[PDB]
């Protein structure tokens, strides 16, 4: 049912009123609104941008300090142990001791050591004995730490301590010296780090990827230097705990060359705790910044350097924990950037380079760079186009000021690559090789971007920097309303009123006739495929359940009830819908919960920390912004294949129309019938046109929506849409509370933002719908107005013979204006425009000289005529460039570079337990696959992240947690859940799966117990039995040892754990769907709270009580088994009981067998398939993304347990088809028969970017992948 929703009347908007409009306009001169690039240009650009950032803040002479842990090495590292660590700290103590201390740093350093030597026996063995044979004594009350009172303190010492209890400057960027110093303080520590210390995949592997990346990069000192600050940080991340934090520390590296002296701080599990230290190292080569260390005590024939007391946080300690493996996957993510750019291998040189800078960035994890990195990514390719926003982009690259002297440095290369590139084969930005195509470049600069960690984004700077420009721009709304009035703002200005002002052609300011010409000429179109319109419309099913789907009940975030202290409550997707199910009767559908909600005011809020582009908002916004975009995806989804890209075929559609027209020539008629020759041109502009600006006007879809021709036979859905589209104008922006805090804790801004709230936890906003999902509807606007351009220049020149061609994909957009050009360069050309503009067309002076300039003056007007501003920064425009469209397919192409993923997988783990993070580790390097990464790079992200799994949980060989130890089976035989080999191929784990280790092992343990009957078998046969029983007592593969989780919600235990366990035994078909009806939707959604691997995702950014809340267990009691939480050598030594006396039963092996016939041939068709090298070279094709693979599964099997009315019937509305069940059931069950009871049915139960040669079936994937495997060389399978 569709309510009458009062609607919009059409006005009468003519088409020749815009064009004489135009006409008026193109008559005068008209300013560019972006510049020629000289190479002179952006050095003054520079030039003056640094005069101003010198006046704008106040000079400081003395640089900050850049790096937060040093330490030298000159020999090998080895990897830190218990009794090297005893050795260690012994022989550091008496070198410490032995020195002379000149400052309270030093004072203090010289005191621990002392108090350290001292300690008794019994507290040494307690100081280094492990949790179970610890025992508090009166120096020691936790296992690595010992106390410090008063008394051995020094007087000075002590003044650290008290000084540590209890404006903003930036260095000359101009001055040279400043420059110069920095620069040779950074490249003595660069070339520090690079100096020297002194299957088939696999033979690829060890040919390629271990001979020129990671045989090169053994022997620098920078991957000793990053093992030296893995041990540190995890000796630092050890004594982060709540029971640890409280007393102070030492350990010691390196044959006693590098000392860690750990101060009481305050536990890393509250947030906003910063853990303090003093590292003091012997001064030798590395990471060694002289002039901010705190001393340099003077020793014989030695120096030994002692930094100042550096404060570190949670994100930058885990950040700093995985440097090493950062910096050496983005150098081999390089390694293969330049194996492709030019085929053939890095020298040592560049590689070893390339991998220091990897490395010093990764250590140095600052905003300043990282904001200077995301600049770049966006001012390398406005450099090279012949017009661009440059100068935009160089003044936001002085927005922060530049305290530390990395910073100086980066700047100065950038400035330096930027000027030569606009002179203009690119030059790199950390080595000595020009790359054939920028694209190199361009990934090069995104992959020192991801270096930096996705936490430091935030702060409490950003968000006051996003909600200072929410209210800024609300501000001017406001100020636009009282000026010009709250009708004509809001429902738009007329032809005639522009025409009289010449001004309200501004943002946030539309026109009722742009509008209605925009709507008729996507009707033009739209009118051919009226049916499919309608059919498509009605396809978005407006009448299912609302919260019976999966977007309605996921963990997006959305705003809660507003509570007594006046402040919008954060919450989850599923717990409001809960709320609403358990106030509501029923489960409306979308229309009724519009009708329900129709009343309440739209509350806005900001999310808390998951943060500037989410702006939560509660449940009746929600529902509003779902119609609107069903609507519009539904009515959008027609024209994809022209406008609007999801899609490649459209843009390359639309780049055949623009290449065959400039080959065409054309000829221009004269009244003299003397034709003149135009040659005709291609000009490309690449503009983001279609993202959220927070400065806009959502009223005007409203009109749009009125004229949009559907083929439906009523209006009332269009009403709907306009309606909810008129409930979507107003919002309550919320503060966030600790905004609040911050703020109430002068400025006049900040005063201005103070006022725009009445109460001071909430404030009107209105056309800013709020970054909500409007994509569609914006992207169809935007194509709308630009075929309205389109039209309006046709009927401008209907002699001249011009082209323009655009596609619109996500937020980027690209439009081609073809132009005419004199072939003579006569003035034949100027006179004829001369007797255009003295017959009467006035506006024939722009197409004079320029005509592209004169087009896109008038598109960027036309979309003005709108909200819509193409942004001065940010914009492109170029000839016909071969790179340029290479470039801009790619970025279609790719939408995520595997990088990200890459870094991604080292920086989060589910933290679920051993199998669980390993396989989270293991899919994303293969998601990384999937997106490009080529299968060496994929293989060395494996082995990084299982390794450094294996280290987490004591797995690795020689560690106590190594199920060799017991299991008296092999590492490699192991099953995954105890500690298994968890390491196999990247090959295998994405074309067969991310659990195929323990299908294959018990495939063969089957195999040989049932030929051989051996007793290593049978062995393995109890092991997987044991882990079945484990999962058997565990509540909801084969099986898996259940690991602590550490909490908690409204609504979470609104049912008991019992009731919940009961209900899911009786009602098995909702397991497998989504039970439609309320009271039973309700049971279902509380289920869904309860499950383990969702609580670990809703508090997944917890400030430790997730990132080290278990990062501190390790080798505790941890496991569950038999009903006690204990270690898992416990259960390493249960399992080893229970698989000794395993006897085989034939149930047992019935259970195998079923899971093993249920478990497409991947690995064989790997055994099958050979490779053979060719001598040829290596050809580079495009990107393109393919899919790697009657009634719905769940369906079927919801079918077989339906027992009551309700379950068969919500089972009949999931289905597409729900006639065909029963008979899908009637053959389903005997292909079972054929490979029924209810347990065994239960147990029963990916786009790919790859070059253009590959075909749509997941056979040529996996041989392009196979392909792949070598860098260089050509393979043929």
């Amino acid at each position: 049912y569709i309510p009458d929703y009062k609607g919009m009347e059409p006005i009468g908007a003519n088409i020749e009123d815009l064009v004489d409009y135009s006409k008026d306009w193109l008559s005068r001169a008209r300013n560019f609104s972006f510049f020629e690039v000289k190479g002179t240009a952006v050095f003054e650009c520079f030039n003056s941008n640094e005069a101003n950032h010198c006046q704008r803040y106040p000079m400081s002479r003395k640089p900050r300090n850049f790096l937060l842990i040093q330490c030298s090495l000159i020999t090998s590292y080895k990897p830190a142990t218990t009794l090297s660590d005893q050795i260690d700290s012994r022989r550091a103590c008496s070198y410490i001791l032995n020195l002379i201390p000149d400052t309270p740093a030093s004072y203090l350093i010289h005191d621990m050591a002392y108090r350290y030597i001292n300690l008794t026996r019994e507290d040494m063995i307690n100081y280094y004995a492990p949790r179970i044979q610890f025992k508090q004594t009166q120096n020691v009350r936790e296992p690595g730490t010992f106390k410090l009172t008063s008394s051995m303190l020094r007087a000075e010492s002590k003044a650290m301590l008290d000084l540590l209890n209890n404006q903003i400057e930036s260095l000359n960027i101009a001055s040279h010296i400043v420059q110069s110093e920095s620069v040779s303080l950074i490249t003595k520590i660069l070339s520090d780090l690079e100096l020297n210390i002194t299957t088939v995949l696999d033979k690829f592997f060890q040919n390629e990827t271990q001979k020129y990346l990671i045989d090169v990069l053994k022997k620098t000192t920078a991957w000793h230097i990053g093992h030296l600050i893995r041990d540190i940080t995890e000796s630092l991340i050890a004594h982060s705990g709540l029971k640890r934090s409280k007393y102070w520390s030492l350990h010691s590296y390196n044959n006693g060359n590098v000392i860690l002296f750990i101060l009481p701080s305050k536990s890393l599990e509250v947030a906003g705790s910063f853990i303090r230290f003093i590292t003091v190292f012997r001064i030798g080569p590395g990471l060694v910044d002289k002039d901010n260390l705190d001393t340099i005590l003077i020793d014989g024939d030695s120096q030994w350097g002692v930094s100042k007391v550096m404060s570190i946080d949670l994100n930058r300690l885990l950040a700093l924990n995985i440097a090493f493996e950062k910096a050496l996957i983005a150098t081999a993510t390089w390694f293969q950037y330049y194996t492709e750019d030019q085929g053939q291998f890095p020298l040592q040189y560049a590689i070893r380079s390339v991998f220091a800078n990897h490395f010093l960035l990764a250590i140095c994890q600052k905003m300043k760079l990282c904001a200077i990195f995301d600049n770049l990514r966006y001012l390398i390719p406005a450099v090279t186009s012949l017009y661009s926003g440059f100068p935009s982009l160089i003044e936001k690259l002085f927005e922060r000021p530049f305290k530390s002297s990395l910073e100086v440095y980066i700047y100065y290369n950038i400035k330096s690559l930027l000027v030569a590139l606009a002179q203009n084969v690119y030059p790199s930005f950390m080595s000595r090789i020009v790359y054939k195509h920028y694209r190199s470049l361009i990934s090069e600069v995104t992959t020192c971007f991801f270096l930096f960690e996705k936490g430091l984004h935030g702060n409490m700077n950003e968000e006051a920097k996003i909600h200072l420009e929410t209210v800024e721009w609300a501000l001017k709304f406001r100020e636009k309303e009282e000026k010009y009035g709250e009708s004509l703002v809001e429902n738009g200005y007329m032809m005639w009123e522009l025409r009289a002002n010449a001004e309200l052609a501004e943002q946030q300011l539309y026109c009722q006739d742009a509008i209605e010409l925009a709507a008729i000429e996507l009707n033009k179109v739209l009118a051919t495929k009226s049916s499919v319109v309608a059919n498509s419309i009605l396809s978005k099913n407006w009448e299912e359940p609302y919260f019976s789907q999966t977007r309605n009940i996921s963990l997006k975030g959305m705003s809660g009830q507003v509570q007594e202290d006046g402040h919008l409550s954060s919450s989850v997707t599923i717990i409001e819908a809960i709320r609403y199910l358990s106030n509501s009767r029923h489960n409306p559908s979308l229309l009724k919960l519009y009708e329900e909600t129709r009343e309440q005011k739209a509350m806005a809020r900001i999310v808390r920390k998951y943060d500037r582009g989410f702006f939560i908002t509660t449940l009746p916004t929600r529902c509003r912004l779902e119609i609107i975009e069903d609507y519009y995806d539904a009515i959008a989804k027609n024209i994809s294949e022209e406008y609007i890209s999801y899609k490649i075929l459209a843009i390359q559609g639309a780049l055949e129309k623009a290449l065959r027209w400039a080959s065409g020539e054309s000829f221009i008629e004269l009244s003299n019938h003397k034709f003149i020759r135009m040659k005709r041109k291609l000009m490309y502009v690449s503009a983001d046109a279609t993202k959220w600006s927070p400065g806009d006007n959502s009223a005007k879809f409203r009109r749009f929506t009125s004229m949009l021709h559907n083929g439906l036979p009523n209006n009332k859905l269009k009403n709907c849409v306009i309606d909810a589209l008129k409930q979507v104008y107003k919002t309550d922006f919320f503060m966030s509370r600790k905004l609040r805090n911050y703020i109430d804790s002068l400025d006049p801004h900040i005063k201005q933002f103070l006022d725009f709230f009445p109460d001071g936890h909430h404030g009107e906003v209105k056309g800013n719908w709020l970054q909500g999902n409007l994509n569609k509807c914006s992207s169809l606007f935007g194509v709308a107005m630009s075929l309205l351009f389109k039209q309006v220049w046709t009927n401008l020149f209907p002699e001249l013979d011009c082209f323009f061609e655009f596609a619109h994909h996500s937020d980027d957009a690209l439009f081609i204006y073809g132009y005419l050009e004199p072939v003579d360069d006569g003035t034949d050309w100027f006179l004829f425009v001369s007797q255009q503009i003295q017959a009467g067309h006035l506006h024939w002076f722009s197409v004079n000289t320029e005509m592209w300039k004169s087009m896109f003056n008038l598109h960027e007007h036309i979309l003005l005529l709108g909200s819509i501003k193409i942004s001065p920064k940010k914009t492109t425009v170029s000839p016909t460039n071969a790179e340029f469209l290479s470039t801009f397919f790619e970025g279609c192409a790719v939408s995520i570079p595997f990088v990200k993923i890459l870094l991604g997988s080292l920086s989060d783990l589910p933290g679920l337990g051993y199998f669980d993070d390993l396989a989270a580790a293991q899919s994303r390097c293969v998601k990384a696959l999937d997106l490009g990464a080529s299968p060496q790079v994929a293989q060395l992200a494996v082995a990084l992240c299982t390794s450094k799994v294996e280290r987490l949980y004591g797995t690795a060989p020689g560690m106590v947690n190594h199920p060799a130890a017991y299991l008296q089976v092999k590492h490699t035989d192991t099953p995954i859940p105890l500690g298994g080999n968890g390491a196999m191929s990247i090959m295998e784990l994405a074309t067969a799966g991310i659990g195929m280790s323990d299908k294959n092992l018990l495939k063969r343990a089957l195999l040989g117990y049932s030929h051989k009957r051996q007793k290593s078998m049978l062995y393995i046969l109890g092991l997987f039995k044991f882990l079945m029983k484990l999962s058997d007592e565990t509540f909801q593969f084969i099986g898996k040892v259940q690991w602590k989780i550490f909490t908690e919600f409204e609504f979470a235990d609104m049912y008991t754990s019992k009731f919940l366990e009961l209900w899911s035994s009786q009602h098995v078909t909702y397991d497998y769907i989504i039970p439609k009806g309320r009271d039973n939707l309700l049971i279902y959604l509380v289920r869904k709270l309860n499950d383990p691997s969702i609580v670990t995702a809703m508090t997944m950014q917890s400030p430790l009580q997730l990132r080290f809340r278990m990062q501190a267990k390790q080798h505790m009691k941890v496991c569950r088994l038999d009903g006690e939480w204990v270690t898992f050598r416990e259960v390493l030594a249960a399992a080893n009981s229970f698989a000794e006396n395993y006897s085989a039963t034939s149930q047992d092996m019935d259970l195998f067998q079923t899971l093993t016939s249920c478990t497409y041939a991947w690995k064989d068709f790997l055994n099958g398939i050979h490779c053979d090298v060719i001598p040829t070279k290596q050809v580079q094709r495009a990107k393109v993304a393919r899919t790697f693979t009657q009634n719905s599964i769940p369906a079927v099997i919801g079918y077989k347990f339906a027992v009551t009315v309700e379950e068969m019937s919500d089972v009949l509305d999931t289905a597409k088809f729900p006639d065909s069940l029963s008979v899908d059931l009637k053959t389903m069950k005997d292909g079972v028969y054929r490979e029924s009871l209810p347990d065994v049915m239960k147990r029963i139960a990916r786009v790919v970017i790859v070059q253009g040669n590959v075909e749509g079936t997941a056979e040529a994937i996996c041989r392009y992948w196979l392909k792949s495997m070598s860098l260089v060389k050509t393979i043929r399978v």
